[PDB]
C-alpha cells in the first residue's frame, strides 16, 4: 500500500505535466495530493479526494484550440453552410479580426435571438467547426436549479460538478463554444434562480474569477464563447440582457426559404435517407407550392419535415419497384403529401366593413390579424373588448376609443353613430405585451369604418400606436411584420414616420411589390385607408 | 483508517492557528474534531463533518489586513477613476471623513440610487482601492428567500451556508467591503420578510451575534463596510429606508459624457482589442452626434457598446486589407454604425391645445412626457387613463376640482370644465412618490382646453399643486431639467422652494435655460396665458 | 433570551374600513388583532356614537417580531387603547405600559410571564402597571426590589383601562 500511494500520485502528474495549471490552483492540489499520499486507500474520504483531484487534473489547464484562423477560409464555411445572415456573419467576423489582431484567444459573449428554425442552433455548430474551437450545446429552459451549474461540495457524499465543469473537462481546450438555450423562459422558484449563477457566466469581471461548488478554485472563462439562444428579447432577465450583446436573427421569405431549400434542406435530408440525386429529383416549382401552401412560419422548421417526408415516401418506393426513378412534380405531389394544407391565407379576402388587418410581432415569428367591430343594439355610448387583453390593452384601446369619438365628430359631426352606440371590438391574441398597443391605429380604423359604413381599402396591413391628440409614434418588430405582409397577400403597408430608419435596412426584394407610407398624424391615414 | 483521522485533525489546528475563534468556541470546534474521531472514515457523517469543520475554520476569525487611508488620498483615486460627479465626491468623502475621526464603521450603512450604468457600482470599485481595502458583491436583486442569506443546514444534500459567510471566508478578513447591490429589487418573502434578515446586517451591535442555518455559531461580525446600490427609492421597505444613508447619483450631459468617453471609455476599448493608438483615430465631434442621435441613456452602458461597435469595425478593415488606414468621420460612420435611431428628440414640437409638458425622474433616470386631454360628446364628469395609482387619481381630482375654481375667477362666463365629460391622460413610468408633480401641468392642460389656445411654444413646467394653487417643492431637480436640456425646451417653470437645487447645479446644466420660480399658479397662468 | 418592553403603533394609510396588520404574519396575530379591531370600534360607538373615525378608514397596525405564541394574545388591551388613542387623537396617560388579553365584549383575560414581563417594565421605568384581576396571585409574590415605587391597578373589563389611560 505504501509504495502503491506514490505511484498514484504520478499518475495525477502526468494527467498535469502538459496542463499548466495556475499558482493558486498549483497549492490547491499539492496540499489535496500529499494529502492523497498520506490517507489510507480504503477509506472513503480517500475515494472522494481522489475524485476531486480527478476532475481537477482532468481540466485542461493552459490548453487552447490553438485557432489556425484565416479570415477569407472561414467566410466561405459560413456562406458553404447556411444562406443569408449578413449581418451575423460579419459580426463574426469582426470577431475573428479581433483575435488575429490579439494574436491571442479571446472570448466574448453573443447573443441569437428571433423566430424558432431560423437556424440559430446549426449556425452555432457552423461557427465552431468555421473556427476551430471545440463544440457543446446546453439548455437552461425551464429550470429553476442553481446547482445544475454550480454543483455540490466536492467533500459532501456523491459529489457531482455543474455541467460547466463537466462540458470543459469533455472538451479538451481553456477556450471552447459553449451554446445556451432558452434563455428567455429561465425559471424562478424553490432553490432559485440559475441567472442568478450564470449572471457570473456573462460578466466579463466574474469571467476572469469564477467559482463553483465542486472545483472551489478561481478559473478563467474570459476566453470562453458564450452563446445564447432565445425566441423574443423582452422577457431575458433585465441584468442579463442589459449588459449582454444582443444580435437579431430573422425569418425567411418565399424567395430566402427556396434558396435554402435548393441548396440546403434537399441534400441533408438525402444524406439522412441514404439517396441520391440519380434516384430523386425536386423542382423549385413543387418546393414552391410546398412553401406556399404547406408552410406558416417564418422559420423553415415545418418545410425540413415536409421534404424528409416526401424523400422518406421515395426511399420505400424505390426499394418496391413501383417506379425506379422518382421525380416530384405538382402533378405526383398529391401521392406525397396529400392534398394542399393551407390553400387560403387572408381569412377575409375582401375586409367587409369594421375589419382591419393588423400585423403583430410574436415569439413564433411575424404575423397578420384581423381586427373585428360588433354592434349591440340622451344617454352615453360604450365599448366592450375582448381577447386575451392585459391591464395595458385595456388602457390603449379606451384611448383609440376616446380619439375615435373626438375624431368623428371633428371631421364629420352629423356623424353621431360611433359615441351614442354601443360597440363590440376583439383583438386577436399572440400578440406580445410590448408589440400590444402596436395595432391602436388600426383599431381606430376599424371603428371609423364601422361609422360610416366604409368598408377598407383592399389589402392594406398597418401597425402604430395612437396618442389621444392623434400622434403616430414609433413602434418594434419592423423586420417582422413586413415578412408576415409578404405571405398574407399585402400590396400596401402603413408605418410610423419614425421607423423610416427600419424600413430601408431591409434587403431590396424583401420589401418590393409593397407600397409604403410612413405616417406622423392620423388624418394622413384616414386618407390612406380611404382614398375617397 | 490509519493516519486519516490525526491528518485530517492536524490541518485543521494549523488552520485555527492562524485564525483563532472566539473563546466560546473552543467547545464547539473540538467537540466536532473529537466525534470525528468516533465517526469511520466511511460513514455519512463523517463525510459531512469534514465540511462544517473545514468551514468553521476556514473563517477569518479575529484576523483583518491593515487598512491605511488619506481623506486627500481617496480625492486623488476619485479624480483618477472617474470625471464629474461633483455632488456624489463630496458625500462620500462626508463618510470618509466621519468614518476617519471615529476610527470605526458607523451605525448607518450607505446606499446609492440612480440610472443603470451612471456608475453606482464603480464608485463601490474606487472605494475599495482609496482605502486599500479588499472587495467582494453579492447580489440581493430578485431574491425571496432568506435561507439564501442563511444558507442550509448540513443536512441537505450539497450543503451550502449563508452567503455573508462564504465572503469573509474568501477575502480572508473581518473587515471587507461588500457591496449589497439591488436592495431596492428586494422580494416580499412569503415565509417571511427578508427585512429581518437585511436589519440584521444593517445594525453592527445584531452582527456581533449573526447566526445562520449552518454554522450553529455567532459570528462576531464587525467593522464590515456595508455599501448598497438601488435605482429608486419606493421599493425599499420603510424600516429599511430610514435605517439607510442616501446618496444621489445622478446622471450626465453631452459634454459631460464626451470627457468620460475620450478619458475613460476610448481607452478602455482601445486595450480591449489590442488597437493602434494611431490606426483608429476618433474624432470628438463623432461622439457628439452619437450621443445626440443614437442613444437615449442617462449612462454609459448603452454608450459604450455603439463605441465598441465603432472600434470593431475599424479592426475588420485593417487585417482584411480592406481599408489601410480608419479616419472616423460624421461622413463615413454610418459604414460603423449605422443609420441614426433617434434624429427625433422630443414629438410634439408644435404642441396642440389640451396637451402640456410634463417632468419627472424614472428608474432610468431623466425622463420627458406630455399630458394629453380631449372631449367625448346638465353635468360634466373626468375619465383619466394611464396605469395610475389611487394617489394620482385623488392628485388628478385635486387638479380638476381647482381647474374649475380658477376658469370662474379668471372667465365667469365661461362653463366649459362644467357642462362637459372630458377625458384625460397621464403616461406611467415616473416614481409615485413624484407622481403628483405632474399636477400643476394637468391643470394647464384643462385650462388649455377651456379657451382652444396652444400653450406657449416650447413651454415645460412642473411641481405638485395644492387646494390653495401653492406650488409644493419637489425633488430631483438635476434630473428634470437634464431631459428640459435633452428636449431643447428654452422656458422651464419650477416651484419656488427649489430654486436651491437650481443654484446648487453646475454651469453646463444652467446654460441658456430662462428658468422663473413661483408659489401660486396664478404665476404660471402669467407666462402660460398671457395673451 | 427574558421579558421585554414591544411597542405598538397605528396609522393612518390615507362605504368601505379595514385594518391592514404588519410584523409577524402568524396567524393567531391576525385573528386576535381582528377581535382588537372589531371590539375597538364596538367601544366606540357607544363610547363616541358621534365619531366614524375607524369606522370609515384603512389604519395600519405593526407589532415587533420579539413574541411568543402566547404572547400573541398577551398584547390584546394595547391595540385597543393604540386604536382609541388613533381615534381620539390623543396619546396616553405618560408613562404607562400594560398587557392583556381581550375578550370580544371586552373582558380581560390571563396573560403569561408577568414574573418576565414585570422586569422590563421596572428596566423601562414606568409609573403604572395595570394587568388582569386573575393575574393578582403573580405579582405580590415576586421578588422585593420590583414591586415600590410602582403603581397597579387590576382590571377585569378594559372599560376599566379607558379610564386609567385617558383620564377625561
Ligand atoms: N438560412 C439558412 N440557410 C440554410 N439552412 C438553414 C437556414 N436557416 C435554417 N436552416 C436550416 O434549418 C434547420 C433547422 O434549424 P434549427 O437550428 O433547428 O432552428 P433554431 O434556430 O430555431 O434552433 C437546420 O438544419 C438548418 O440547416
Ligand atoms: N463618470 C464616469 N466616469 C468614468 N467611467 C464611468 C463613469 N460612470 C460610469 N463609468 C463606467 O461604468 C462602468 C460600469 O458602470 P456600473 O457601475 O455598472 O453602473 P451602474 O452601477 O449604474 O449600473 C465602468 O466600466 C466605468 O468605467
Amino acid at each position: 500500500e505504501k509504495d502503491d500511494k506514490d505511484a498514484i500520485e504520478e499518475k495525477f502528474r502526468e494527467r498535469l505535466k502538459e496542463l499548466v495549471v495556475p499558482k493558486h490552483v498549483m497549492d490547491v492540489v499539492d496540499e489535496e495530493l500529499s494529502k492523497l499520499g498520506l490517507l489510507d486507500n480504503h477509506s472513503s474520504e480517500f475515494n472522494v479526494t481522489r475524485n476531486y483531484l480527478d476532475w481537477l487534473t482532468s481540466i485542461p489547464w493552459g490548453k487552447y484550440s490553438n485557432e489556425n484562423l484565416d479570415l477569407a477560409r472561414a467566410q466561405a464555411v459560413l456562406e458553404e453552410d447556411h444562406y443569408g445572415m449578413e449581418d451575423v456573419k460579419k459580426r463574426i467576423l469582426e470577431f475573428i479580426a479581433v483575435s488575429q489582431l490579439r494574436g491571442s484567444t479571446q472570448g466574448k459573449i453573443l447573443c441569437f435571438y428571433g423566430p424558432p428554425g431560423v437556424g440559430k442552433t446549426s449556425i452555432a455548430r457552423s461557427i465552431a467547426r468555421a473556427l476551430n474551437r471545440e463544440y457543446f450545446r446546453f439548455s437552461v429552459g425551464g429550470m429553476t436549479d442553481v446547482a445544475e451549474i454550480k454543483g455540490h461540495r466536492w467533500t459532501y457524499v456523491g459529489a457531482m460538478p455543474g455541467k460547466i465543469i463537466q462540458c470543459l473537462k469533455k472538451t479538451k481546450t481553456e477556450n471552447p463554444l459553449i451554446l445556451i438555450d432558452e434563455v428567455d423562459m429561465i425559471g424562478r422558484g424553490y432553490q432559485g434562480d440559475p441567472s442568478s449563477a450564470l449572471l457570473e457566466l456573462l460578466d466579463p469581471e466574474q469571467n476572469a474569477n469564477f467559482l463553483d461548488h465542486y472545483l472551489d478554485v478561481p478559473v478563467d472563462l474570459s476566453k470562453v464563447l458564450f452563446i445564447c439562444t432565445a425566441n423574443v428579447t423582452d422577457t431575458i432577465p433585465e441584468p442579463l440582457r442589459d449588459r449582454m450583446e444582443m444580435i437579431n436573427v430573422s425569418g425567411y421569405v418565399a424567395q430566402e426559404k427556396l434558396a435554402i431549400a435548393e441548396r440546403y434542406l434537399v441534400p441533408q435530408a438525402r444524406a439522412l435517407c441514404g439517396l441520391d440525386e440519380s434516384k430523386a429529383k425536386l423542382s423549385s416549382d413543387v418546393l414552391t407550392l410546398l412553401i406556399k401552401q404547406y408552410c406558416r412560419e417564418s422559420g423553415v422548421r415545418n418545410l425540413q419535415k415536409q421534404v424528409e417526408k416526401v424523400l422518406r415516401k421515395s426511399a420505400y418506393k424505390i426499394v418496391s419497384g413501383e417506379a425506379e426513378s422518382v421525380e416530384v412534380t405538382p402533378e405526383n405531389l398529391q401521392d406525397f403529401v396529400g392534398k394542399p394544407v393551407f390553400t387560403v391565407e387572408r381569412m377575409y379576402d375582401v375586409t367587409p366593413p369594421g375589419v382591419v388587418m393588423g400585423l403583430a410581432w410574436t415569439a413564433m415569428g411575424g404575423s397578420t390579424l384581423f381586427v373585428e367591430t360588433s354592434l349591440r343594439r340622451d344617454k352615453d355610448g360604450s365599448l366592450e373588448v375582448t381577447g386575451q387583453l392585459g391591464e395595458v390593452m385595456k388602457e390603449s384601446a379606451r384611448i383609440a376609443y376616446t380619439f375615435a369619438r373626438a375624431f368623428l365628430m371633428q371631421h364629420a359631426p352629423a356623424n353621431d353613430y360611433l359615441v351614442t352606440s354601443h360597440i363590440h371590438l376583439h383583438v386577436p391574441e399572440g400578440a406580445t405585451p410590448k408589440d400590444g398597443p402596436s395595432a391602436g391605429c388600426t383599431i381606430v380604423t376599424a371603428l371609423l369604418s364601422l361609422a360610416m359604413g366604409r368598408p377598407v381599402r383592399q389589402n392594406l396591413a398597418m401597425t402604430g400606436e395612437v396618442s389621444l391628440t392623434g400622434k403616430i409614434l414609433p413602434v418594434g418588430g419592423i423586420k417582422e411584420k413586413t415578412i408576415a405582409a409578404k405571405r398574407a397577400g399585402v400590396t400596401c403597408i402603413v408605418l410610423p414616420a419614425e421607423n423610416k430608419k427600419d424600413f430601408y435596412d431591409l434587403a431590396a426584394f424583401i420589401t418590393e411589390g409593397l407600397e409604403v407610407h410612413f405616417v406622423e398624424h392620423y388624418r394622413e391615414i384616414f386618407d390612406i385607408a380611404f382614398p375617397d
